[PDB]
């Protein structure tokens, strides 16, 4: 089930998201203990005897609150962070009732933000739980994050590819009115987006057609609402850590890959290969930093039809751990130094 000493600096729990199969209804949440040195594969129907759904594809902790974005079950799970129990299972419909389809949460004082496959943002509140308000963005809008008072959402227009084509901006939302402001044009069916120092906003940019490897990464300047730089670098996922990204790229058509440090003041390679000890990953699917630690969290997908793997690294590229088949397609790990009040 593992291999090296599961430890963290700083770390009471880690919460890895498996979004199963498209389809398949087969979502899960995992929970390590480091505290107690304890893995739960089945967190969510363990404690609350019934399933996440289908394609889990978000997960974070604010406040004292566990977030799941299900986008196929097309719901918000809400979970108490002490006890492991669901406090409210937020259904995302369309006026007619129709699935939403939701993707990502993004948080701001006492507001939660989700981002939908149908174009547009609810708002939830933090305490209540309720949906107060819903703003259009873009198409097919794939991922969304805060900086500077504003909100950045990525309108990919994935779903769109075959119709009109794919988007190819960022909506800028002025929070504290909850209004559109700005389609800025980043380029091709954006995904992952960031917030970075000194104001600024990340996005990768995927392509007219994503399986060709046509990837970018975009740096938005938040003070002005415009694009500051267009990196060369392929780059599907990527994590910041002040100036430098660890990212990585795969290659749909050949099954290659690459894991990298960016220097992303320079623009250019720091590292051609992130791992430095050998460690092979077959299919990364996610990456991201522990915020109590600095290490590098990667996740291993395969063939997309058996159980991943959660990798922790350091900076230099050196595996700390791994936790073996702990869901079918982990996309998430977060972190936190409390525990919880559940074994
Ligand atoms: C690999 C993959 C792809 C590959 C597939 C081909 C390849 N070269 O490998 C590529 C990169 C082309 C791809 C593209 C897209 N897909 Co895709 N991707 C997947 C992934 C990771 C695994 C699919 C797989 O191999 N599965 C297991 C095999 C054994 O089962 P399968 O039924 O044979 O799988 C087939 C379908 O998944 C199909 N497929 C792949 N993607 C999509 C998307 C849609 C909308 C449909 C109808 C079918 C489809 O291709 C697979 C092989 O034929 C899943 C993850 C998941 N399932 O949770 C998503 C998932 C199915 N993909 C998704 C998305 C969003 C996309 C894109 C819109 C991405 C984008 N452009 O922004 C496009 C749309 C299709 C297109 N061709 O343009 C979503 C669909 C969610 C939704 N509500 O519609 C999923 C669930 C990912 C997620 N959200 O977590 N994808
Ligand atoms: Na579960
Ligand atoms: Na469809
Ligand atoms: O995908």
């Amino acid at each position: 089930e593992s291999n090296g000493d599961v430890f963290e600096t700083g770390t009471a729990e880690m919460y890895i998201l498996s979004e199963g199969l498209f389809n398949q209804n087969n979502s899960s949440l995992a929970r390590y203990s480091f505290n107690r040195q304890r893995c739960t594969n089945n967190y969510f129907s363990a404690n609350n005897q019934r399933g996440l759904g289908d394609t889990a594809n978000d997960i974070a902790i604010y406040g004292n609150k566990i977030y799941v974005v299900v986008n196929v079950s097309s719901t918000v799970e809400v979970i108490d962070f002490p006890t492991g129990k669901s406090i409210r299972q937020i259904s995302m419909l369309r006026d007619n009732g129709s699935s939403r389809q939701p993707r990502a949460i993004a948080f701001d004082k006492d507001k939660a933000y989700i981002c939908s496959y149908d174009g547009t943002v609810a708002r939830i509140d933090t305490t209540s739980l309720e949906i107060e308000e819903i703003v259009t963005v873009g198409r097919n809008a794939e991922d969304i994050c805060v900086q500077n008072g504003k909100l950045y959402v990525s309108n990919s227009g994935g779903l769109d590819y075959s119709g009109p084509g794919v988007d190819t901006t960022v909506s800028v939302i002025d929070i504290t009115t909850f209004k559109e402001t700005k389609k800025i044009e980043v380029g091709p069916n954006p995904g992952k987006i960031l917030p970075g120092l000194e104001e600024a906003v990340y996005v990768v940019t995927r392509g007219t057609d994503i399986e060709a490897g046509d990837y970018h990464l975009v740096k938005i300047d938040s003070r002005t609402d415009a694009v500051a730089i267009t990196y060369d670098e392929k780059v599907l996922s990527f994590a910041i850590d002040g100036p430098i990204a660890y990212l990585y790229t795969y290659d749909y058509q050949t099954k290659d890959s690459a894991n990298k440090v960016f220097d992303l003041n320079a623009g250019t390679v720091i590292r051609d290969n992130f791992i430095t000890d050998g460690t092979a990953i077959q299919t990364p699917f996610s990456i991201q930093l522990n915020p109590f630690s600095g290490n590098i969290y990667i996740t291993e997908a395969y063939n997309y039809t058996v159980k991943g793997d959660v990798l922790c690294f350091n900076q230099q590229g050196q595996l700390q751990y791994r936790l073996n088949d702990i869901g079918l397609n982990p996309n998430t790990v977060v972190f936190s130094d409390k525990a919880s009040q559940n074994e």
